[PDB]
């Protein structure tokens, strides 16, 4: 490669104060972005983001850590070029109408690039892409957005490839961010990402992809037992020492 695809990002948890995002940015230009599911700056060992562009995220309608009253303030203080909105409202008992009304009130005013809420890969009634389609209808032309936002967790590369191709086929005029993806527990995460990266790097309609998750197994175990039961620790980009894992090595 003589010029990086430049689509890769760090999904950077709140508990990463010991870790350095610069470890996974060798400056070739494949890794360009970082988000932390919050509107405060990534907690890191350096106080910086290792040259990566931070994307603010209002992942809840309001929280002590991301007060929605401070969303506009934090964008202006930090100078984000992009903002992400609600995390998986399609499985958190938020109706498409509720999400549209909230998005217009709180996210619309940010005069930067904006992603609609990250939805799960569920096809069960009223979830996933069906939920997203219903939110865009509920928006009634009044939502300002640049990107749709996908999560995927499943059991094969074949399932993931089919999911992204179907998302593109069903929303052929929208640019896609993949803010979280990995296998569920019991597979080979390295083999999955070895297949996924070249596939995604070739898709002009994918702006950014963020493997779950840019942390160490020890920090994931300590702070997200839910992720460990669902995903396991095989998709952690860091070693327990804070170096690149075998999956981290794929980010370069
Ligand atoms: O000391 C660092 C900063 O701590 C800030 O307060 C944190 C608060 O932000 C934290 O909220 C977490 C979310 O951050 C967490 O986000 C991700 C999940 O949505 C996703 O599913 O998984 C990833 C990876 O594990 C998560 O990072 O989601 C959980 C709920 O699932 C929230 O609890 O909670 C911390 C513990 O209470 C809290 O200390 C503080 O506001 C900052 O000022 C400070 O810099
Ligand atoms: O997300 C679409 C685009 O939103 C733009 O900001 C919007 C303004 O142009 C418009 O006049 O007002 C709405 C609501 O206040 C804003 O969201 C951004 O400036 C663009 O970067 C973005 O592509
Ligand atoms: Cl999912």
């Amino acid at each position: 490669s003589h010029m990086a695809s430049g689509k890769r990002g760090l999904a950077w948890p709140w508990y990463n104060s010991p870790l350095d995002p610069g470890v996974l940015n060798n400056g070739d230009g494949e890794v360009v972005a970082i988000y932390d599911w919050e509107t405060y700056a990534p907690p890191t060992s350096t106080g910086g983001t290792g040259g990566l562009g931070f994307i603010g995220m209002q992942g809840t309608m309001d929280s002590d850590s991301s007060p929605v009253a401070q969303l506009a303030t934090r964008q202006a203080q930090q100078g984000w070029a992009t903002v992400f909105s609600l995390n998986e409202p399609d499985i958190n008992g938020i109706t498409p109408a509720e999400a549209a009304s909230w998005y217009i009130e709180w996210v619309n005013p940010l005069a930067i690039k904006k992603a609609l809420p990250a939805v799960t890969s569920s096809t069960t009634s009223g979830q996933g892409l069906s939920w997203l389609s219903e939110m865009i209808s509920a928006c009634a032309g009044a939502c300002y957005f640049d990107y749709i936002n996908l999560h995927w967790y499943g059991t094969s590369f074949a399932e993931f490839q089919a999911y992204i191709e179907q998302a593109h086929n069903q929303f052929p005029s929208y640019t896609i961010v993949i803010s979280e993806f990995a296998l569920t527990n019991g597979g080979n995460q390295v083999a999955f990402f070895e297949s996924a990266f070249p596939f995604l790097d070739g898709l002009s309609y994918v702006l950014l992809y963020f493997p779950f998750v840019a942390t160490s197994p020890a920090l994931l175990q300590a702070n997200d037992p839910g992720a460990v039961t669902t995903v396991g620790t095989g998709s952690c980009l860091y070693t327990n020492a804070g170096g690149p894992s075998s999956v981290g090595n794929l980010m370069y």
